[PDB]
């Protein structure tokens, strides 16, 4: 039908993870883009987690310094950050970012430059894709799209998915049968909309998840 299908596209419409890569380079765990233009930096703290947004067309740059408490007390919407979560989000010039940001701003900008030669080469990012981007051509979002971060990843240690958690509340399993598992949550811990996206292009509902794919995932977020 037609709601569905306008309906379906609202939903592979946000912010996903469109590719990301792990490192070893110390200082960042995870490069990573969300939204075409943006790339992010998952990275480890002394105390936890933290990450970082640069959009390289504006030169504006989302910092999210702690990501350790799971708190969706934010009232209001943030002008320029899509987050239901309560902890501290900044948006920085590209200079108060690299003064708070070091090598990790700086690993950002290779991971970006390093993808900018191979584009002028034909090529993709140097990176895991997931098995669907939404608006392929696009290659910059319009100037007051709201920003948005990785919360949380979950690798399978047998390398057969990885689980992302956005600040969306959005979930995303990227995994190696050509299909992502996404579903969106809400505040009150309900799950809404949720679908098999698959390679081709297709979006399959589910209710309860047959595949035993979520049940393994399940058990690797636990641990």
């Amino acid at each position: 039908e037609e709601q569905r299908m306008r309906f379906v596209d609202e939903f592979l419409s946000g912010a996903w993870v469109r590719f990301y890569s792990f490192t070893t380079d110390d200082v960042v765990a995870m490069y990573y883009s969300l939204q075409p233009g943006r790339y992010g930096a998952f990275f480890a703290t002394e105390q936890g987690v933290g990450t970082a947004v640069v959009d390289v067309h504006s030169k504006l740059v989302l910092y999210v310094p702690c990501m350790d408490k799971d708190s969706m007390n934010r009232i209001q919407p943030h002008p320029h950050v899509l987050t239901y979560f309560e902890e501290d989000v900044q948006l920085l010039n590209i200079s108060d970012a690299q003064k708070v940001l070091g090598s990790v701003l700086t690993g950002i900008m290779n991971f970006v430059q390093e993808i900018a030669r191979q584009r002028g080469e034909g090529l993709p990012p140097p990176a895991v894709h997931a098995a669907y981007l939404h608006e392929r051509d696009k290659t910059a979002v319009p100037s007051n799209t709201k920003f948005a971060y990785v919360r949380k990843v979950f690798p399978d240690p047998s390398g057969s998915f990885v689980l992302f958690r956005l600040s969306n509340l959005r979930s995303q399993v990227i995994c190696n049968v050509l299909m992502d598992i996404r579903w969106q949550s809400d505040r009150q811990n309900n799950v809404g909309q949720r679908y098999y996206v698959l390679a081709d292009g297709t979006a399959e509902p589910f209710t309860v998840d047959h595949t035993g794919i979520l049940f393994e995932v399940d058990q690797v977020v636990r641990n």
